[PDB]
């Protein structure tokens, strides 16, 4: 059972809007909105969205597998060996948020301070003592972006696995000689860094010049989660505030995806007339170029929605019904909707490009969608005894002042996959977990969970106290 | 009672090293080491220090007042009006960590997300609604370093007050006209930005080209806390590991200050022969140029300790007894002492230049000295009823779903000073508080508090859990 | 008669290698090599080439017209108005080397010091006094590359004309309102800057993603000058030194073009066996990325000449017969051929990317091919009386110490085209002329003119003397 | 006889303003203005000046010797060996415009293309073949400013000699070991680069924090050329246009120097009342910060001329009689004087900071003062037979197509000094010579030579023709 199976199962259910059913429903972890900092929903005057993996949740593992296949085919097309075609995407290997070390060709899972939690070279998981030869302090400087790439998005899941496939392949292929920083093939040397750049370039190519979008829109039922409760929630948001879309995707792709997401024989509720997707938004903005969007952005353009092309010129006019914007900046939203940052709840899946930057640069309120939580929540509750034992071993070890702690850690971790939970390895939290807590005011497996809370709900989190204040 | 009075009172006490007395002593908040992340002292192989406001704690308010006076005299010397000479330093006004907005000339106290907690123009404290005219989202982007300067160090305390004095003076002086971004005087316009740059330059000048150091060393009993337990703690650290100094100050000043700090008729304990301060250190490094020190640093030089001048050339040799280094980088320490980052406990007062950068860039373990805590702890415990009432009002307000919450907030805040606690305004934590929790593994009013813990103590902090994990 | 007609006429002639015929032939300006700084051909050990507009001289105006048409079609494809399709390339308008001012939308012809010689807005030529409203000092700062784009290459000829077509079109189209920095169309504003960026992007697109290369190689006799004396000259160079190619183009395109350039039923001379084009080169390098090539360049790769794709890895081996390189740097050439810079005569058409940078950054000897000189030489000799009169009027005016000087200037200039000679307006030299003299050691309408000089010819230029030295 | 002896000898002569005497006087090379590009003096509406080495010509070798001594004393003060005190400035060694190679510790004389003309390591002049070991192409990339420093100003003359003294000293001192890039002294390594940085820093220190200015103004008759014809020429300029000063020096130093330069018992002519120096200027600007001045500059300030300190605030008012400005930009001059660039003749000694930048960035007309020409002109005319022979040998060698050419070159060069003429080595022009021709419209040994030309003189230079145009 993948996380998108869970999401689709919940998506197939109709909305029972009886108040008692809602309060009962939101009590379950799977339909709950989790709270890092308190948020009074009554103060939210605008609800903003991105599209990919928020409104349009791509089904797993089918969509990752499609991206993987097209990326592999692109690398073979530009000269990588034919054996790449025998790879097959494996969803049990990658966890989101790993760091690829382009110097030594390792995938690393790290905590918020750069400490190594897991290190894998190809499919070989390197134990603590052996990692010290390359990482003397079992530590990396995350900000060295020339060396380290953080695979933070769900679009990065296929290349996370592909990097490991490639390192495994070249390590074990007799044509090549393994070296510390790459592979030697006579008079040719392929560094892990150039290999990584080829993979990155190929992933980009597949999304923007290849056939990924075409293959997606020709079979949207296979590739995109669909929920009849989406127009109900958006119609309810529009009753109490304004609603906007700000996506990096272009208008033609947005229109195809959004049309599918709203393709029901009804509108907000069963029995109601169908309405076009654009009617649910007070402001539609494509080609957003986030995260630059939250700084100076780009010039504001207007989409000719008949042709899908940009009109000639910078758009200088006002908000008009039916207009579609392109580029601009977050100040465009605030100006055209008459909003301040804390009036806005921005709902997205990119922990950096959506959530971190809108929080840090503009003081927007933030809702992080984490699709994998729809399944991680099931593992967490089902194996709570593993974690509880780990807590007790940690307390026992501290007051006593080992191999049992590592074994339980491994067993707990493997329930999530070969690279463990998105949020921790054993008792140690990941960088990703830390960023969620620090920058996502609210988070959930799906933003649909807002449907189960009344219009003026007060999301509450306990106040933080310093050690000397307790 | 200032925080340095508290520190000096504790410094005057002799060390009772009976184990039961120590454990009793460390139980009191004033002599406790507070723990943000767990740290096993047995794993620490090197203890590192800065000098200023860590080993050499400058007495308050005398030292700030000296800096203030010399800075004022410098501004008058370069052409500011004579009325500046009538200013007098007032320790009740500044709290450390405020942000000066060079655009509108305000001092701001902010939380970790840039939200305004306090706004003062000169000595006028601007209430919430009036702040929205200049801060529509009651929010600043901290990283806009061209506009905002964060007064993060104890050396910034005099200029924090001076900026407010100057804004007050020009606002109320009839020769000038107040404008949004500065002051008009006929054909001259002084922006808050250029005023701020003059103040910054004058503070720098006083420390490096003026008479501040000379005036300090000619009366060290007036200006520097002195503790006979300092050589005892350092001798104990040297029994179980290595000890190093890395200061931004030059050798001549370091030698004068450190000689005074060790000027007792005894060594580590009463009755023992006096030892020169250098003998307590395995590695002495001056002109450190932190925070650049934790990146590429500067070329490693050797101090001629006879003359106080640098020897000619880059030093290429090994660690030698009696050598004093200059410049270099944090890698110098690790190489010469055979240490890895997590082997090092680095003890400092600069939340950014010492603690943040050594943690983020090198994975060092960190101990933050917060001198003002020596007194903030007394206010916190004495007025705990104010805070407890505030907590209850917050809980009452949330479940009820105001003016009483603001009044209690003001009354609690004013016990610390006109700019409130270093760590909070009412129930809202400051940016400084957040950075302490995030980057200081341990913290205390003085590093001397390590004296009261056994050699292999395990400092413990509770594990963090995400909302969905609770 | 275009300059490529002249070049093709000379190209059709067979080589008479009798010494007396050669010396007679090189006496004519059209077959002469012109000399800015003395160069002893005996000291040249390597001859290097670019391909486009040096070996492969594209026929005029057919090739510019093709580029113009495809660029227009691309702009219409992305949303520019249909009326663009009625434009038709006009070779009499553009002169190479003009500056487009993106602020005011003017094409400018300037001297070496940025002084305005000609200013045209659309097709309106602005007289001196009217230019002062926008150019108060009749001067531009060339280095302000955010504002000014210098149309320095022959590939820039179509967009030079297109920019003027577009400014003319929008100025006179009733849908738009003309403003100082662009065109208003209700709520849309198109600045000259964004218009220029669209044109630049479309030209790039046509060359690298569009059909320009495909259309070129499907009719090479229409689009490319062909000269049976090319393999003769290259074979003669290989007798006395090494020969290399360094082109920005990719291998597949290079192979198609070079195969055509050598497609004769003979080799170096009539009667000799045909040889493949690669055999004429000791070193072949594609994807050169000049001018970055003359700095750090890019990593050295090897082309798989069977597939046209790059082999995997950085190439670390030696120079090998038959290998084709990709990327690298100018140091690659020097290392693999055992050359120093002054051993190299580098032959190219890009006054900046080829000639300036190889001279300034590496001290290479330089030969600049200027295709338009093949026709400018005919205008210069035929209308020498116009220029001679201008010289006399200048001398008369100086010793006398006007309208006649401007009229003669205009009449002389118009013989070259609407934008005058590449090298001057009247008696004032262009920036381009100055750069040729400063950075091209030798120059000619075609590098084929080297065929008419003996192996150890000494090209001589008179020494320069300062005013006080004369 | 130094060049300042020549200048002072001419300065002592009274002005005979009879028209026939003037025309006779300007015929002599020593009193002539030399012309690179034609300039109609009638079109000049503003005459601008710098102060140092233009209005205030420092006497040679006394002033260089003072700078040398203070720089040496500063290096010894910071820890260089005592033997430095035995150095003594030698004016016969340095020629202006040499390049110090911080990698290999050589002084280089180069032509405009970076070709090596002379190479000296310490006082050892390295012959051609031996230079190829470090300079394989006998070529340097001038723009590599991290490696090469061009000693372009007269203030650089002492450090030019000092760098050679130091390289000589350490090479031959037995305490040190000579290495390719510096000197080893056991565990200390002094690279030529760090040595050079010490020298540069010490020269800066002497000018701005040391006693150079104090020592200069306490004996101005020893250190500064004085000419009673200076106020006559400036009064004549003010009759036909405006006159401004723009100096990098501060007001207190400018006032002392300018007061001395005008300290005669008369004003413009003998018999006339003395006038204060400020009265000769329509605009006085100090702290100019050229060359940044010709870009965005700094904020415009006003000097309080009573105190010598800056008034508080940016100056926003108009040009007022008696006001003295500080900072600003070249646009300040143009705005306040109502000038365009080609209305301005800017007179200076810094070939880069004055002349190149005002020409390239603003299109100002330029007059370069070259003090050494006052003596180089005498060597040039007296040894014209050497140069004439060299020309003939060059022509003979070319048509013949050696050791005699090198011997004559050496003999000619040595008449100027150990580093030859500022303008050439033998028949090869220096970079400096090339920059003079390219950027100085007019040049002379002194700007006083303008006194000998009528108000509306037309300076004329022959037009430049390309090779194919001749």
């Amino acid at each position: 059972t993948s996380w998108s199976d869970r999401l689709q199962n919940a998506a197939d259910m109709p909305a029972n809007m009886d108040k008692h059913a809602l309060k009962k429903y939101r009590r379950e972890a799977y339909h709950r909105v989790f709270v890092n900092r308190s948020l009074a929903m009554e103060k939210i005057k605008c609800f903003g969205f991105n599209m990919d993996y928020t409104l349009a949740v791509y089904k797993s593992p089918e969509y990752e597998s499609l991206g993987f296949e097209l990326t592999v085919e692109r690398l073979v097309s530009i000269g990588y060996p034919q054996e790449l075609l025998s790879f097959a995407y494996d969803s049990t290997f990658p966890t989101r948020g790993l760091v690829f070390d382009t110097l030594y060709g390792n995938l690393l899972k790290v905590d918020a301070y750069g400490n190594l939690l897991v290190c894998a070279h190809g499919f070989n998981f390197i134990r603590g003592p052996e990692t010290r030869e390359q990482y003397p302090n079992k530590f990396i400087q995350r900000d060295d972006t020339e060396r380290f790439y953080i695979l933070n998005t769900l679009f990065n899941l296929p290349e996370t696995y592909l990097l490991a496939c490639l390192v495994d392949f070249f390590t074990n292929c007799p044509r090549y000689t393994s070296c510390e920083t790459g592979f030697k093939d006579g008079d040719l040397f392929m560094s892990y860094r150039s290999m990584f750049q080829d993979v990155r370039d190929a992933v980009d190519w597949v999304h923007y010049k290849g056939s990924l979008k075409e293959k997606t829109v020709e079979n949207l039922e296979k590739y995109v989660v669909k929920d009849g409760k989406l127009p109900l929630l958006l119609s309810r948001m529009k009753e109490v505030g304004k609603v906007f879309l700000a996506t990096n995707s272009d208008y033609k792709y947005t229109d195809k995806i959004m049309t599918y997401l709203f393709d029901f024989p009804h509108g907000p509720k069963p029995g109601s007339s169908h309405r076009p997707w654009q009617s649910y938004f007070d402001l539609i903005l494509v080609d957003a170029r986030k995260p630059l969007f939250f700084g100076e952005g780009t010039v504001l353009r207007q989409v000719d929605t008949k042709t899908g092309k940009l009109k000639i010129g910078t758009y200088t006019g006002p908000l008009q019904h039916g207009i579609v914007y392109s580029g601009g900046s977050s100040d465009t939203i605030c100006d055209l909707l008459g909003a301040k940052g804390k009036d806005i709840l921005y709902i997205g899946d990119h922990i950096f490009g959506d959530i971190l930057k809108s929080k840090k640069r503009q003081g927007w309120r933030t809702f992080l969608v984490i699709p994998e939580l729809a399944q991680e929540l099931h593992v967490w509750t089902d194996k709570s005894s593993l974690f509880e034992e780990l807590q007790s071993l940690d307390i026992f070890l501290a007051e006593l002042y080992q191999r049992r702690i590592k074994k339980v850690t491994h067993d707990m971790d493997m329930c999530y996959g070969m690279m463990g939970s998105l949020f921790r390895s054993g008792s140690r939290q990941t960088l990703f977990a830390s960023q969620v807590m620090r920058y996502a005011d609210l988070y959930a497996a799906s933003f649909i969970n807002l449907l189960y809370y009344p219009f003026s709900y007060l999301f509450r989190a306990a106040h933080v106290l310093m050690p000397h204040e307790s």
